[PDB]
């Protein structure tokens, strides 16, 4: 079986190496305090996660009797999903906060498993006498087009400022590479929202073990997903807010982190200053709910872009106080869309 040469550039070789690394997914599992010696990457199945979520479904009903205890039902979740706690008694899930924390850990594992199932060798690849370079195979597996952009691009100095001015003042993410993303299948669903305006290019931060799943499926509204403002996709106009979720992985003296830039079609937006986890969609006549923050990049330093004949607002300015929302329960803005079709990824960033 002849191994074909790598057609990808060094930057795209790194990206694919990182996001598809077994060590990276195993390390992401170690950080989520999961026992990788009792739950290996290859043993990780859609049945085990279903069971895990089923065990959290039973716990959720106990907080909201006569049945089993909170210590008895927690014990089963730990028997299903094994954690490394130094061989000591596990703690019971006794709050909505811990419930969603243990729900958000299974939402990462689902993408860790997805990427694994994605890398399965088809019988078409078996009846074929030649194989592509492993990196080129993984790149083909995403069914996504990543275009590495240089300094001499209309959108390079646009995104550079965006990252600088809205990124944390002292802990500034050092930009390395920008890939223009084009997901095949995500084009038409967003094209339907042509009637819906108020287009804004907004950040989205994730840990390295879900990057590939987003490069294959796009950004989703998963069953058992949620947070401070409900079952929608979370976007920040400030880079600092998104970068909190990006766990930096060590690589010599440097740290690796990958960040997304989605195109959010908001339309008639409904603002808020209080947390509402119970949300599943916006109020009628509205298409997006935005949790307004204490600070915001001054909408006077804003720029625009023409992505597929549409005008996308790009915030370029530094955060500024917002007296209309001076008493908001959110320090920084959070943008929520309640239908996947209203997003389309536009850029993948490499930050150090
Ligand atoms: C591994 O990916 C993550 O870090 C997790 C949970 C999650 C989400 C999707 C798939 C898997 C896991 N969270 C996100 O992708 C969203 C994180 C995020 N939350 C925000 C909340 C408010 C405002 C902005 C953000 C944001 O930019 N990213």
């Amino acid at each position: 079986k002849r191994v074909q040469p790598c057609s990808l550039d060094p930057a795209t070789q790194k990206l694919i190496t990182n996001i598809f690394s077994k060590e990276m997914f195993k390390n992401t599992m170690a950080l989520m305090d999961l026992d990788v010696k009792k739950m290996p990457l290859g043993k990780l199945s859609k049945q085990q996660i279903a069971r895990g979520f089923e065990a959290l479904e039973a716990l959720e009903e106990a907080l909201k009797d006569g049945g089993q205890s909170l210590e008895e039902l927690s014990s089963h979740f730990y028997t299903v999903i094994p954690h490394n706690f130094g061989h000591s008694q596990p703690p019971p899930i006794n709050s909505p906060e811990l419930l969603q924390a243990k729900k958000d850990m299974l939402l990462v594992l689902a993408d860790i498993e997805l990427a694994q199932a994605l890398q399965a060798v088809s019988e078409q690849e078996k009846t074929v006498e030649e194989v592509p370079h492993p990196l080129d195979r993984d790149y083909q597996l995403l069914k996504c087009q990543l275009q590495l952009l240089d300094s001499g691009a209309p959108e390079y100095k646009v995104i550079q400022t965006y990252l600088e001015q809205t990124g944390s003042n002292h802990r500034c993410p050092t930009l390395q590479h920008i890939w223009k993303v084009n997901q095949e299948g995500e084009e038409d669903r967003f094209q339907a929202h042509s009637k819906l305006g108020n287009r804004k290019l907004l950040w989205h931060g994730t840990n390295m073990a879900v990057v590939a799943a987003i490069l294959t499926s796009g950004l989703r509204i998963m069953p058992h997903s949620g947070g401070r403002v409900g079952k929608g996709i979370y976007f920040a106009s400030e880079n600092s807010k998104s970068a909190g979720y990006v766990i930096g992985m060590k690589c010599g003296a440097h740290h690796v982190g990958y960040m997304f830039l989605g195109e959010v079609a908001l339309g008639r937006e409904h603002h808020i200053n209080t947390d509402n986890p119970s949300l599943k969609s916006p109020p009628p006549g509205f298409d997006s709910v935005i949790a307004r923050g204490h600070t915001e990049p001054d909408p006077t330093q804003d720029t625009e872009l023409e992505l597929d004949g549409q005008q996308v607002v790009v915030p370029q300015g530094q955060p500024v106080p917002c007296p209309e929302f001076s008493s908001s329960t959110f320090s920084q803005s959070e943008y929520l869309i309640y239908q996947e079709s209203q997003c389309r990824l536009r850029y993948l960033l490499e930050v150090h």
